[PDB]
């Protein structure tokens, strides 16, 4: 048969939908940021070995959606690139890189993609035989990795199957090359070990099953200078902190009125190797029968329940101390077709209780996230109408967002007394509605051509709304801002697609525009003495909205002259743009007048550089499969504020793979040469945009079906 995605109860299909294979994936990069690096618009945001986050036509965080098997990772990846991405797509069946109204199954605010990791966590059918599985094992040079890997799936009778699943990964720091005096990148080293059991119904109608999953990432923070341990932030006027009183305690219920405009900033005045060490813990429980009740067609249901945290280290000793506990349900079900429209409709119930605290010195309370409880009530679906060889499916999405802190009214009445007024202290309440409308016409099959609109509503979470601390990775102090609007989107993209035989090609263009758009904006710059001298010091940031505008285009095509060869080049490029940014108050006159300085439009940070591919690949024969891959990854040049120019490498890539068969199962060897011209790998849209990636590495790997 072939590749069908499964995120949707009602297959939806634009023609830029991308699936990648689990067994392909056995092969790649183990984080799926570096995994997907090289899908033409897919760029990663790499920290060291230890985490990448996929960068998806300029856009990453909370404006994609990363899902585990339909279900929230409950990570703290939004949070910073510092942070792993909780999936793992080295034991997945399938990663499905899906556009349209999809999208609105699963969150607001997603413009650029929704990357699905299918698992085997719990079987869905029976294993032939009775027991099947894999075994893996790989080597790279200059890595210096080591990763085993195994899964097995074994009937416990007619209509129950047990499944056991893990991992371990172990890799030192990552050679570089000509970043002098350094053979490799220090504190890139990153070690992983995951594990799970599943078990499971069998249908028809069709299954019902549990899972629980354990993780335990060990990796060190590159380029993490300590120079800020003994900093703080002054940003509150010091009159304010003196009066409201509630400031000092809880800083993010400041207002524009609080802030310091004349000289905010750092006010500066553990010796051992920065790591982070995370624990993730998984239970859940998935379910999907083939006939509910009278009406409907297909039922779909899912639980979860997800214990998050990581601790920011040096040495022995904790910096940082980062929790999210996440609980989420979700229920969809597919209609019976009434007249060629066919639907599922679907309710979500998500809650968040997050922190990401310092650890006790206290050396004064500035908490990047104090606790607190997010809610999402959210109501989905999408319809899909067919007129033969076009399809139209629109999508909508209302959700409605409870952001709650727990406060100590106790301490805030005594503490404030008066004369003053206390801020509302409520819940936080929003509701977010997105509509989309796709439009799919098979025009001379096998040629897709997708039109696809949508208007997003993002909610603001609770970092970008109460962030009031400093988090060393980034380089910034992250200061919320409690009255954001929601994010506002309108998206629009073309796809174009074909296959027959000789020819292969995926094109697509696309525009989003914001609406509202959230951005980081630098406070302590050209103002009192505390404000920067050098470009690369600590930002003090505090979250604004603007208007935005990203564009671009990526594609590829494939020609084959013969069944044993096939030749190809792909591409993309991704322009972003802030407009209509907010003015800010100056410094305060001689006369006392504070002036509003209007800042022109400019560039979105670290936005992916252009990049092309030339590729070939060759069977030859029956086992041997030879592929190259080179890559032109140009500089740039449209720089944001503080931003430094990126080069401008050349990526060269071989490889070759055995396939060999044999009683119970399938052999699959291959061999893979990363970076044979050794070049100084920069990717402008990480947030080590000028330290070196992997100088170049030798690969060895066996996997092993049965
Ligand atoms: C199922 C466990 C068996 C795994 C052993 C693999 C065989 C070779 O692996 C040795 C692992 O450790 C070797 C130490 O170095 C790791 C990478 O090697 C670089 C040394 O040149
Ligand atoms: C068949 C080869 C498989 C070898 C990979 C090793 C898999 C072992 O890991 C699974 C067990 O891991 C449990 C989760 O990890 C432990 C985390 O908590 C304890 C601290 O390590
Ligand atoms: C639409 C892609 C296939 C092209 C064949 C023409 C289809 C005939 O109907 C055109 C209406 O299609 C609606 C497409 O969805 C709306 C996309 O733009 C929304 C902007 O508001
Ligand atoms: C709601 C289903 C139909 C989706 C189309 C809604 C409108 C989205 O527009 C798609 C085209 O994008 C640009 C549209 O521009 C009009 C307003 O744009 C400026 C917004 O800042
Ligand atoms: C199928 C291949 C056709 C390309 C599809 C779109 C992919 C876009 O590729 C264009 C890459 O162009 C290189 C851009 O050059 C550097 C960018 O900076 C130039 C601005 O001064
Ligand atoms: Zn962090």
């Amino acid at each position: 048969s072939r590749p069908r995605a499964t995120s949707g109860l009602l297959h939806t299909s634009t023609a830029s939908d991308k699936i990648i294979s689990g067994d392909t994936l056995r092969q790649k990069a183990v984080n799926l940021g570096d995994a997907l690096d090289g899908v033409p618009g897919i760029h990663a945001s790499q920290y060291g070995g230890g985490a990448s986050a996929p960068v998806i036509r300029g856009q990453t965080g909370r404006r994609i959606k990363v899902l585990n098997h339909h279900g929230e990772t409950g990570d703290m990846a939004d949070f910073s690139p510092d942070h792993a991405i909780m999936v793992d797509t080295a034991l997945s069946q399938q990663v499905e890189i899906l556009r349209g109204p999809v999208t609105l199954l699963y969150s607001s605010g997603n413009v650029a993609g929704l990357v699905d990791v299918a698992d085997g966590k719990i079987p869905e059918k029976m294993p032939e035989n009775g027991v099947s599985g894999e075994l893996g094992l790989r080597l790279s040079s200059g890595n210096l990795e080591k990763l085993t890997s195994g899964g097995i799936n074994i009937g416990l009778g007619k209509n129950f199957v047990l499944h056991t699943e893990g991992l371990y990964r172990k890799s030192g720091d990552y050679a570089v090359p000509r970043y002098r005096n350094l053979k490799r990148l220090p504190d890139s080293h990153a070690d992983s070990q995951t594990g799970s059991i599943g078990l499971s119904w069998v249908g028809e109608k069709g299954f019902i099953g549990v899972a629980y999953s354990d993780r335990r990432d060990q990796y060190g923070l590159p380029a993490h200078s300590h120079e800020y341990d003994d900093c703080h932030a002054d940003i509150i006027w010091q009159k304010s902190l003196i009066n409201k009183r509630y400031l000092q305690l809880y800083p993010h219920l400041l207002t524009e009125e609080d802030i310091d405009y004349d000289n905010p900033g750092l006010s500066c005045g553990h010796s051992g190797r920065p790591w982070i060490d995370l624990r993730n813990k998984r239970y859940e429980l998935r379910a999907e029968w083939k006939q509910p009740f009278p009406g409907f067609e297909a039922l779909r249901v899912h639980l979860n329940r997800n214990d998050y945290r990581h601790d920011e280290k040096a040495g022995d000793a904790v910096e940082n101390f980062f929790n999210n506990q996440t609980q989420n349900a979700r229920i969809e079900l597919r209609h019976q077709p009434i007249g060629r429209l066919k639907g599922s409709w679907g309710v979500q119930y998500l809650q968040q209780k997050s922190s990401a605290l310092s650890a006790i010195s206290e050396a004064v309370k500035q908490p990047m996230l104090l606790d607190n409880k997010v809610q999402h009530y959210s109501f989905f679906g999408v319809e899909q109408a067919n007129w033969d060889n076009f399809t139209l499916e629109g999508g909508v999405r209302v959700e409605k967002q409870k952001a709650s802190i727990q406060y100590d009214k106790a301490l805030i009445d005594r503490e404030n007394y008066y004369n003053h007024p206390l801020p509302d202290l409520g819940a936080h309440r929003q509701t977010a509605r997105s509509f989309a409308l796709s439009g799919n016409w098979y025009f001379t099959p096998q040629h897709k051509l997708s039109l696809t609109a949508s208007h997003q509503e993002r909610l603001p979470s609770t970092q970008e709304l109460y962030a009031h601390g400093k988090h060393v990775a980034t380089n910034t102090f992250e200061v919320g801002n409690k009255h954001l609007n929601k994010e506002r989107s309108n998206n629009i993209e073309l796809a174009l697609g074909y296959e027959g035989d000789r020819w292969q090609y995926n094109l697509a263009l696309y525009r989003n525009r914001f609406g509202n758009y959230i951005y980081a904006q630098t406070l302590n710059d050209g103002r009192g003495p505390k404000s920067i001298e050098d470009d690369s010091e600590m930002k003090l940031v505090r979250y604004n909205q603007s208007g935005a505008d990203f564009y671009g285009a990526e594609g590829e095509i494939y020609f084959k002259p013969t069944p044993r060869y096939r030749i190809g080049v792909s591409g993309d490029y991704v322009r972003g743009r802030l407009k209509n940014l907010p003015s800010l108050p100056g410094r305060e006159d001689a006369y006392g007048n504070r002036p509003f300085i209007a800042q022109d439009d400019q560039n979105a940070p670290r936005v992916p550089a252009a990049r092309l591919g030339f590729h070939l690949k060759a069977s030859l024969t029956d086992r041997i499969d030879a592929n190259l891959d080179y890559y032109r990854v140009f500089a740039q040049n449209k720089l944001a504020r503080y931003e430094t120019r990126t080069p401008g490498h050349h990526m060269l890539n071989l490889g070759a793979n055995y396939r060999r068969n044999t009683r119970y199962g399938e052999w699959n060897w291959y061999v893979k040469a990363d970076n044979l011209l050794n070049q100084s790998v920069y990717a402008h849209s990480s947030f080590l945009s000028d330290t070196p990636q992997m100088g170049r590495s030798f690969t060895g790997g066996v996997n092993v079906k049965f």
